[PDB]
Order: structure tokens, then sequence, then C-alpha cells
């Protein structure tokens, strides 16, 4: 089997595309796999490939991390009252330095990975870790089965609000990217989350019309709803499978990968991973510090982590360790290049210390799992 | 008496326009005076006008918050020691939010005034806030009366290594920036700060060759020499009186004025403000962090401020409380503009909390003073 080497304008068969490189990807994951196993390796899986059942253990987990006390020193985050608000905190305590970074893709990984252990180890999670297609729910947002509003969602659209203004995206002094607001912009209708308390933030939240919100200290205690409001137009802009084969095939090198996967400034653009937080709308989910208080975070970057999985593997010799870039936010202010001994740590959320070295392999380190 | 217009290639008459542009500007300063009255009004001067036993008055001062015990909590910054250590503290603490930001000019005018402040009222301080002038030392650095030496300078040069590499200073993906590694390198030889012991950092220390040091926490415990390495050369490339001139007379708004101040990314050009920090060389004089840790700091932005002082009062209509600009270092990531409400602090090093509209002013909120 030869695999694409162009994406296809085709969104029928970039979906095949895909499908090939991530079998591939597959395939030289196990087989490299004849600590890690084949037999305690575990397989990370597409939402839609969950059974009802399932689905909702993953939520009860989730919502069990919501309702656990926070570890997180309260004079260090006065805001974090649950478990999953230690994540939280520690991304926001974080984004200057996990964004647009050496870091950001491994990082990320390990975020979720601790994230994943807090769900087995606290809430006797069991089941897959889940992932976030964009491809499948280019054309209606509200249709995805992570964000429906029905028992199995990670809750669904927001409150309507009629004419909002439109959301203006700026970095440095770049012109301002325009996005539409969606069709929500209140609280959460339905779902599991529907009373899910958001604590924390927001830190620099974007607003319909050009505005930013943002606390004082966005670790102090600020309770409030979710809010939502899905953009399908987004989707269709920058997370249709065409653009996700785009990027696993164009990037030659780690630099040009993790650039287009987070939007280059200036281009115009804000990549796969700027569509799929954007596209959920509301708050936290327009606020780059704040994400991960959309439950929809961990299943998002399952999917980034899979595509950075995928572009590995297809060239594992010169991709597996591959790093560049620097450990602060575009390298403003300048620091010293990320480097395979560079030490990361998620602070009170979950795990210790480690050296990027130990995380860039899925079945390395403390990792041992697969793509589906 | 009618202003300059155009900034002069002469050297001589460059110098002579910046001292027209002064007389202006403390005439409007001094008329406008007609809590501050032209009584309590204190006048900031060149470290030149001063007599020897000023300059040591002002330089035991110094020694002095060198050795009163830090107010900071331990576990806040482990490595301050002294007064002064929590002056450096603060600044390490908050860099990312004080350069290329819209708080920028205001923030280190507040940082020098309560810096000056601690000398007064807790190292008996009577003498007046001091500032180099760059333009009279642009051909010899070491001639300079900041950096000669002398028991009368701020210490003077660092032992001398030979063949050092450039520096070359990065930010974002820019091309570098490559300059001369100066006359020095290591231990200052000389001077009242001979002893000083430097505590803090690296947090960002660029190096000759290319490298960078940075600490894994640069607030922890690290005593070691002040280093310089005087690079005249720099000074002749960013800091002559024309150079000092056409930022004024140039600049047409705060957007512009702060930024040929500082130094536009990709220009090829750190601006005057670069210039005299990378200067002095050595460490912590070529570390954006950890900068107020060279004694040269507090007379360098005496003159930034002066030059900023100068720019506003040729239009003090427009210019009184001009701003531009974001609260994080540019613009990166994302935060909103600065307004007149915006509210910086100084953290343990003194003062509190205030406002952007109490700062715009030399002769308003807390402040009350001129440059001569
Ligand atoms: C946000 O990030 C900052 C910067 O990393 C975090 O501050 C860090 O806090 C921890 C302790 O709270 C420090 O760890 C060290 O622990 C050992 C004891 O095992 C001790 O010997 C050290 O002196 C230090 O306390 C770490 O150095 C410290 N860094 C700084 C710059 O203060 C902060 O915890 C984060 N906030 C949250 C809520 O995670
Ligand atoms: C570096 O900057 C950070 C961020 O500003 C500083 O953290 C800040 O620390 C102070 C106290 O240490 C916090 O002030 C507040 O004081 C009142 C009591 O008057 C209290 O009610 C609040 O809960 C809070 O403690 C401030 O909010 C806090 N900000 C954050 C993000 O933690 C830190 O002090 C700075 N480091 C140094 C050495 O200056
Ligand atoms: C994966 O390996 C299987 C089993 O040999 C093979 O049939 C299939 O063609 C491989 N997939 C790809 C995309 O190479
Ligand atoms: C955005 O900010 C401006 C300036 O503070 C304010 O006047 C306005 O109310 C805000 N606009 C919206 C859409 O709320
Ligand atoms: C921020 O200020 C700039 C001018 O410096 C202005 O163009 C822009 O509209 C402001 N942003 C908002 C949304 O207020
Ligand atoms: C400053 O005011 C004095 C006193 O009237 C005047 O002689 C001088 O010309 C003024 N300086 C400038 C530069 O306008
Ligand atoms: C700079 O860093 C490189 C890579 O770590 C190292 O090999 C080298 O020793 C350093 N160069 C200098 C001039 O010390
Ligand atoms: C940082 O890494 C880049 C490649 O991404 C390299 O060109 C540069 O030399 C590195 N900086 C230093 C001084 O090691
Ligand atoms: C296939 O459908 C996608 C949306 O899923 C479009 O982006 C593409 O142009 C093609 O029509
Ligand atoms: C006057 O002298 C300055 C240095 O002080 C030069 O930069 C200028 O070109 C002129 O010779
Ligand atoms: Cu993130
Ligand atoms: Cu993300
Ligand atoms: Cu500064
Ligand atoms: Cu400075």
């Amino acid at each position: 089997a030869t695999l694409p080497t162009t994406a296809s304008s085709s969104t029928a068969v970039a979906s095949s595309q895909l499908d090939q490189l991530a079998n591939f990807a597959y395939n030289v994951t196990t087989d490299s796999v004849a600590g890690c196993t084949l037999q305690n390796l575990r397989v990370r899986r597409d939402w839609r490939a969950f059974s009802k059942t399932q689905k909702k253990d993953y939520i009860n987990s989730v919502l069990c991390l919501q309702k656990l006390p926070s570890r997180t020193p309260a004079h260090l985050a006065p805001g974090a009252r649950t478990r999953y608000d230690d994540f939280v905190a520690t991304h926001i305590n974080q984004t200057q330095i996990i964004h647009y970074t050496g870091t950001f893709l491994a990082w990320h990984r390990y975020f979720i990975y601790e994230f994943e252990q807090a769900l087995r180890d606290e809430c006797s999670y069991t089941g897959d870790y889940p992932y976030w297609n964009w491809g499948a729910d280019a054309d209606n947002m509200e249709k995805s089965q992570v964000f429906d509003g029905s028992e199995t969602s990670m809750s669904g659209n927001g409150e309507y609000i009629p004419n909002q203004g439109d959301i203006k995206l700026l970095l440095g002094n770049y012109p301002a990217i325009d996005l539409p607001p969606g069709s929500g912009g209140g609280c959460v209708t339905s779902g599991p989350f529907k009373d899910y308390k958001l604590n924390l933030g927001p830190a620099a939240l974007s607003l319909p019309g050009g505005n930013m919100t943002a606390a004082a200290n966005p670790l102090t205690y600020n309770p409030r709803c979710m809010k939502r409001s899905l953009t399908t137009e987004i989707l269709q802009r920058y997370n249709t499978f065409p653009k996700i084969v785009e990027l696993i095939l164009d990037s030659d090198d780690i630099w040009d990968f993790q650039m287009t996967m987070q939007g280059v400034p200036g281009s115009g653009s804000i990549g796969v991973h700027g569509g799929g937080h954007y596209s959920m709308g509301g708050d936290p989910g327009r606020d780059v510090y704040v994400s991960p208080g959309d439950t929809a975070f961990w299943l998002h970057h399952g999917m980034i982590d899979r595509v950075w999985w995928i572009w590995q593997n297809l060239d594992l010799r010169k991709r597996q360790n591959a790093i560049s870039g620097t450990g602060t936010f575009m390298n403003n202010p300048a620091s010293p290049n990320t480097t395979l001994d560079t030490v990361i740590d998620l602070g009170y959320a979950n795990g210790g210390p480690i050296a990027m070295r130990d995380l860039m392999s899925t079945t390395a380190g403390p990792f041992c799992y697969v793509y589906l």
C-alpha cells in the first residue's frame, strides 16, 4: 500500500485518505510494540464508536472530577473547588509557556494523559479515552455526538442570543481574524453539564463585538455557567477532512506542522487547533487560558494528539523526537530553545515533573496507547 | 522660539536640538505648575551635574538598599536578600506584562519613582534623582561618569575576556540582531559595586555565541558577581544624539514613540532602550528580566522617562494621557487594551496599586518633578 501524497479537495476521499494514514500509523505503532507491551496497550477511540453506556461511563467519571474536592492549595488558586478545576487552573497558570512553544504538543499530550489517569484512579473509569473527529461534524456542529445536547453529549449549544457581533481574533499587531458568533451565546441548555459550575476565569475571553473580558486574577472564584455558541461555519473553514489531511501531508517538519496546526499569525488562518476551540463559542470556549473549562476540551485534544501521532508515524526516524520552538509563547519574550531535556509539569493537577524526551512517543515513558 | 522639526545628522547640533526640546519641556512643566506646587517640585538631573560627594550620597543610598533586608516573603522569592532585590524580583516577576505593553512607559516611571522613595525613606537620601545621558558617552562608554570604574561610578567594566562570540538577539521568529561582545565579559573590576552580590536570575541571559542561560526559577538564590562588558559600538548604533532626537521628532503618536524607543521587531533596530541596556553587556545587563540588577538601570530609565517626558510636553493636549498597546508582551497572548483605568503595582518592592491615569504626568498623582 502506498500512502496519499497530496490532500484531496474532495471531502469524501480526504476522509478516506485520513483513514489510510491512520491505518498506517496504527500499523507502525502496533508492530513496533511487537513497560509498554501489546498486552497493556490502550486504544483511544472516536466518540462515535462509544456505545450509550460507555459514553455515560466517561461523562460520569468527568462529573466525578467535577465533584471531588480540589488538591490545589487555596492560596494558589482561590477559585478552584474541584479536581476538575485543578486541571483548568494549571492550564491557565501555564498558558504563556505551552502554546506556540516547543513544548505545546508534548505538554498537551501529557495533560490529557494525566486527566485520563485522574478519571481512572479517582473516578473508577475503566473505559477508553475519547476523541472528537472534527471532520465528521464539519457540516453540522449541532448534530455532533459531542455537542448534540443529549444525555450523551458534553452538553450542547447555549441559549440563543440574537444579533451578536462578530468575534475578532487578535495576536500581536496583526490584522484581526473575523469569525461569526454561532447559534448560541448563553448558558448551555441541556445535557450532563447543564449544572456544571465554571469556576475560574475569564483570563482573556473574546466577546462578540471585539471586546475582551479579563479578571484581575483568573485563578480567583467566579462561579458561573458554561456558555457555548456552536459555530458550524468555523469547522467548515478550518477543520474539514481536506484541511486535516493537508496539515498532515504538507507539513515537512515539526515547525511547519505545529504552526499550521495552531494557525501561523498574520496568515488569516487559525488551523485545526483554533477552529476546534472557537467553533464551541461561548465561555470558556473563546478563552485561550481557560479552555479546558469546556468539557469538550479533552476530546478536542484527543484529536490534536491523534493528528500529531499520525504525522509522527509517517516518518518515525525523523519525526519521533522532533522539537522546534522555545519555552515562551511565540518566543515573546525570547527564551532558550526547547530540547529533549526540557522539563514540564502540570502543577497540582496530576503527575510529576517530566522531561520532553519521555513524552515524544505514545508507547514509551509513561505512555502506552494507540489511536484507532 | 521655534522648535526643531527634523533631526540633524550632525551630532553637535542634534545635541543642541535636544537641549532646545528639553528647555521647552522644562518651560511647559514649570509654568503649568504656575499637591504638586513649584515649591515641592523636585528636579532630576544629569549624572555629570552631580558633584563628587553628591554622586557618593546617591551611591551610598543604593548600597544601603543593597544591605537592608528584603521585605518580599521568602516563599515568593527565595533568592531575594535585600531591599534592592525586592525591586529586581518584582521586575523579573512582571517582565512579560511591562515591556511592549501599553503600560511599559508608565510602569517604569512608577518603578523608578518608588525606587527613589525607598532611597529617601529608608536610606536617608535627600539628593536628586540621577539620569544617564547616553548621547554624551556615545563615543567612549568607558569614559562615562556612570561607567568609569571610579569611586563615583556604578562600577565600571568587567574583567576582559578574549574572543567572545557575538550577541545574537532574538524575538519571535524574526532574524537575529547581531551585536559585538564589548571590552569586558567578567566580574566588574572596581568601583562601589565591586562586592555587590547579584542574587537573582538568570531568567534569560543572552550569551556571546548566541546561547541563552535560564534558571528553572530566576527568583531563587543564585549569588554571583555583576558582570559588564561595556560596548561602545552599541551606543554608537542606537543611542547617539541624532538617534535620540529622531525618536522624539519623528514619532507622531504614542505607539510609534514607544515602539521606536524599544525597537520594533524585525526592523534590525533595538532603539535607545535596547541600546542603553545591551551596551552594558554582562549579567544581568543582557537579561531583559533581571536588568534592574545592574545598578545603572536606574540612571538608564531616568533617561528613558526624560525622553518620554520631553515628547509628551511637545503637545501636551494630545500626548499627556496617550496610551496604546495591551497588557501582554507584544500582545502575545492577546489581552485587553491598556486604558487609563488599568491598575499596576510593584508587588513588594514599594508603593501600592495605582491606575494608569495617575501616572501619566510627572506633576500629578504621586509625582511632582521635572527633568533638567
Ligand atoms: C503557577 O506556576 C508557578 C510557577 O511555576 C508555580 O509556582 C511554583 O510553586 C511551587 C510550590 O507552590 C514551587 O515548587 C517548589 O517546591 C519545593 C518543595 O518541594 C520548594 O523547595 C521550592 O522552593 C518551591 O516551593 C515552584 O518553584 C514555584 N515557582 C515559582 C516561580 O514560584 C505555581 O505553583 C503555579 N500555580 C498553580 C496554582 O499551579
Ligand atoms: C508575581 O506576580 C504574581 C501575580 O500578580 C503575584 O501573585 C499575587 O500575590 C498576592 C499575594 O502574594 C495576591 O494578592 C492578594 O492579596 C489579598 C490580601 O490583601 C488576598 O485577599 C488575595 O487573595 C491575594 O492573596 C495576588 O492576588 C497574587 N496573584 C496571583 C496570580 O497569585 C506574586 O506576588 C508576584 N511575586 C512576587 C515575588 O512579587
Ligand atoms: C496494516 O497492516 C495490515 C496487516 O498486514 C495490512 O493489511 C494493511 O495494508 C496495513 N495498512 C496500511 C495502510 O498499510
Ligand atoms: C466594548 O468596550 C467599549 C470600550 O470600553 C465599551 O464602550 C462597549 O460597551 C463594549 N462593547 C460591547 C459590545 O459591549
Ligand atoms: C484596542 O485599541 C486599538 C487602538 O490602539 C483599537 O484600534 C482597538 O479597537 C482596541 N480594541 C478594542 C476591541 O477595544
Ligand atoms: C523658556 O522660557 C524662557 C523664559 O521666558 C525663555 O526665555 C525661553 O526662550 C524658553 N525656552 C524655550 C525653548 O522656549
Ligand atoms: C551553546 O549551546 C550548545 C547546545 O547546547 C552547546 O553545545 C554549546 O556548548 C554552547 N555554546 C557555547 C558558546 O558555550
Ligand atoms: C534554536 O533552535 C533553532 C532551530 O529551531 C536553531 O536555528 C538555533 O540555532 C537555536 N538557538 C540556539 C542558540 O541554540
Ligand atoms: C466536502 O464537504 C466539506 C465539508 O465537510 C467541504 O469543506 C468541501 O468543500 C466539500 O464540499
Ligand atoms: C557625531 O558623532 C556621533 C557619535 O557621537 C556619530 O554617530 C555621528 O555620525 C556624528 O559623527
Ligand atoms: Cu492549552
Ligand atoms: Cu487547545
Ligand atoms: Cu523593565
Ligand atoms: Cu529598561
